[PDB]
């Protein structure tokens, strides 16, 4: 059953808004998807597997998300552009709070986790230098810092500042907030300067 | 002794550079500071609350060293006057960089710890407002975002950025390149929109 192992995810997305990762059990996630413990290892090797599965698409679905703004170009100004360019991330993670704020936890202890956040942060920031040198390239943005250590500081600025707010952690910036606190920030450093 | 209590804290410092907490015993101390387990008990209740006592010097210390220079105003420009300010963290936790990074894995797991970090940066992210207030008001800054949720992304921005870099994580701005990256978006945000 592919219909059973929706359920396992599910389940598990479920149980992480209420509790973390250490206070869930095999038998949590089973009996939650209505199978057996032995049949959920069909399925998947662990729990921790359950995890990593559920922050690849919440990550895979940001990214496919990113792609869609940049071959279909907003018809705006800069500060827009690059307003929804952030809210692929605000919005994402924002409908996945209990998978971001687990994924995130996991890069400590789990290597699989570690190295797939990285290599979509590297992907994400290759992107956004991209972005930005073609914009100094029309003359829209100086030349002032290394474009790739650039975007670099502002994705995990990014990376820090929403997911603070999304845990209500102190301090952060309000949810209500975070938005248009980000978009001043990278928008003021790309054309100011 | 006193000096007792010193040699842990020496002794756990130093094999951090090497390990993970969870790869030193109370026995690595005591042995490392010369004396038995049972004695270790005498200064400390646990291994965990050695990272606390050293994660608080550390911290302390950067703190003490922003007052230091919020009372004697340097005599320069404004972007050096925040370049000063940001190079306090900088030098103070890139001197201790295997205390930095077990501090901060604590958080996870250490209510003390994570209640030891939160206060500072409230206190912190609390000066950097009254300083970005304190140039609006002399007309040196606009009025933009609120000077609060600012300085809060500002701080975060450089929690992240400084920690990725001494650990050489990947992505990460290069130590050398990190100070002048942070502070040209400190400056371009807070003057610019
Ligand atoms: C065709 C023009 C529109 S556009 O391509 O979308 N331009 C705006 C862009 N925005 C980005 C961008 C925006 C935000 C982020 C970001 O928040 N990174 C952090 C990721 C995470 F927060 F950690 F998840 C990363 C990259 C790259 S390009
Ligand atoms: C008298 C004028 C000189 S001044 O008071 O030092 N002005 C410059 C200032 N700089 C700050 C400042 C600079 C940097 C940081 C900072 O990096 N915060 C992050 C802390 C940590 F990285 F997580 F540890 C926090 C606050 C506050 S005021």
């Amino acid at each position: 059953g592919d219909d059973r192992e929706l359920a396992i995810l599910a389940t598990a997305e479920n149980l992480l808004e209420d509790r973390p990762l250490a206070d869930i059990s095999v038998d949590d996630l089973a009996k939650g998807a209505g199978i057996s413990r032995p049949t959920f290892y069909f399925y998947f090797p662990s729990k921790e597997a359950v995890l990593l599965t559920l922050l690849d698409r919440v990550v895979n679905q940001a990214d496919m998300a990113l792609q869609t703004l940049a071959e279909n170009p907003a018809d705006t100004d800069r500060e827009n552009m690059w307003r929804t360019g952030i809210n692929v991330f605000f919005e994402t993670f924002g409908s996945h709070k209990a998978v971001t704020r687990a994924g995130q936890a996991a890069r400590a202890t789990s290597v699989e986790v570690a190295e797939l956040w990285s290599t979509f942060m590297q992907k994400w920031i290759a992107y956004t230098a991209a972005v930005i040198d073609a914009e100094r390239d029309r003359g829209a943005a100086p030349r002032t810092l290394p474009a790739h250590e650039l975007a670099t500081a502002l994705n995990l600025m990014n990376e820090r500042t929403l997911f603070a707010s999304f845990a209500g952690e102190q301090p952060s910036v309000p949810e209500a907030r975070v938005l248009d606190t980000l978009v001043h920030i990278w928008v003021t450093s790309i054309y100011g300067e």
